[PDB]
């Protein structure tokens, strides 16, 4: 049977086969609806690394906008009426950002521009959580954080989300990834920083 709601969650660069450090907002959203359940994209999350496979970061970044799109897309056809959630931590931010945004990510050589969901899919998308995506660009509606510069392939001046009104993205101002800050453990802690933040985001736009 399919569940009421269903989240997706994407790991941060190196990290194991899994949820990596999207698991705090994965659990909550489990722990607060009882009967949801939660899958991990299956993308490299690497960066040249061999312990990742050794793709490229562009490499896995492309890799990981088609997996979001795949993973999301089936499971809307084959669960329609499901409510979906997706969790994407720092790459898995990015890839997610793509699939739902579009824009494509020019510093990565991703060309295409279209939103990568399909239209049922986005309709049932009713909340995403990015943290520490490296294509946070300060003034968006849909981000939180001390961030007022943005970070590595951040948009564009002008840029604008069709699904905006159902994302929240954090990033503070220390951090040297989605912003320009020069700490990297800020990165490293937006789980237990926002973690409530996100949850109670995530509660109102599901009910």
């Amino acid at each position: 049977s399919c569940p009421a709601i269903h989240v997706f969650g994407a790991r941060e660069t190196t990290a194991s086969p899994g949820y990596g450090s999207s698991s705090t907002v994965v659990n909550g959203v489990l722990s607060a609806y009882p009967g949801s359940t939660a899958e991990a994209i299956n993308y490299p999350a690497c960066g040249g690394q061999s312990s990742c496979g050794g793709a490229s970061y562009s490499s896995s970044v492309a890799q990981g906008i088609a997996a979001v799109a795949s993973a999301v897309n089936s499971f809307n056809s084959q669960c329609p009426s499901t409510k979906i959630v997706l969790v994407g931590y720092s790459q898995g931010g990015e890839i997610m950002d793509v699939a739902l945004c579009g824009g494509g990510d020019p510093n990565q050589g991703y060309t295409n521009t279209a939103v990568q969901l399909s239209s049922s899919a986005v309709n049932m998308v009713k909340a995403a959580i990015f943290m520490g995506d490296p294509m946070f660009r300060a003034g968006l509606s849909y981000e939180v954080g001390t961030c007022a510069a943005g970070g590595f392939d951040q948009r564009p001046a002008g840029f604008s989300c069709p699904s905006a009104a159902k994302i929240k993205s954090y990033c503070d101002a220390s951090d040297p990834y989605c912003c320009n800050g020069s700490n990297a453990a800020t990165h490293q802690g937006y789980g237990s920083e926002y973690g409530s933040q996100a949850l109670a985001f995530v509660k109102s736009k599901l009910g």
